[PDB]
């Protein structure tokens, strides 16, 4: 059992709420909130605009020192970095962002790193302002994390599709 509240669940190991992620994370402060984030970690805008506005900057100070030891994430990949006052943890996963021509086959390796936690709250990767479809994304989510996902889904009209149209 956990503290997860008001979720439609989809299959064995997914679940889905239309939430903010921000105010969801704020509230269960569970021990992996997952990031929407860029190879350089520039948490300008997005998911990751506002994780890191709701950490009042942290997370990007957190962020520029890490780029600077170790330089960019690759597409597809994470790395796991303070949640601040939002969760134990922040997975950082950077999905292919199709606006950049970015390889949306690279969307499965992304939600692979799901993998390496037994419970995360998330966003669907690569949706959004990352320009790839919705209900790709939580297909790709379904058929790839095997660990307990809790999708947070901002867009009440987009939350609805994506239940309505799922198989
Ligand atoms: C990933 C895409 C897919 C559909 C959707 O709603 N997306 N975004 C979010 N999903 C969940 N929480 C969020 N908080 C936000 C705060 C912001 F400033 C901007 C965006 C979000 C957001
Ligand atoms: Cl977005």
């Amino acid at each position: 059992v956990n503290s997860f509240s008001g979720y439609l669940k989809l299959t064995d190991n997914v679940y889905i709420k239309n939430a903010d992620i921000v105010e969801e994370a704020k509230k269960v402060k569970p021990t992996v909130v997952v990031n929407a984030a860029n190879v350089y970690l520039k948490h300008g805008g997005g998911v990751a605009g506002a994780l890191n506005k709701a950490t009042n900057n942290a997370m990007q100070v957190e962020s520029d020192d890490y780029i600077a030891t170790n330089g960019p994430l690759k597409v597809g990949g994470s790395c796991v970095l303070s949640g601040h006052n939002l969760a134990k943890h922040c997975l950082h996963v950077v999905g292919p962002n199709v606006n950049k021509g970015e390889d949306i086959q690279l969307l499965k390796s992304a939600y692979e790193n799901f993998n390496q936690h037994e419970v995360l709250l998330a966003p669907l990767l690569s949706a959004g302002i990352f320009g790839a479809d919705p209900i790709h994304s939580l297909r790709v989510c379904v058929d790839t994390v095997r660990t307990n996902v809790y999708l947070a889904v901002f867009d009440k009209n987009l939350y609805d599709k994506l239940v309505s149209s799922f198989l």
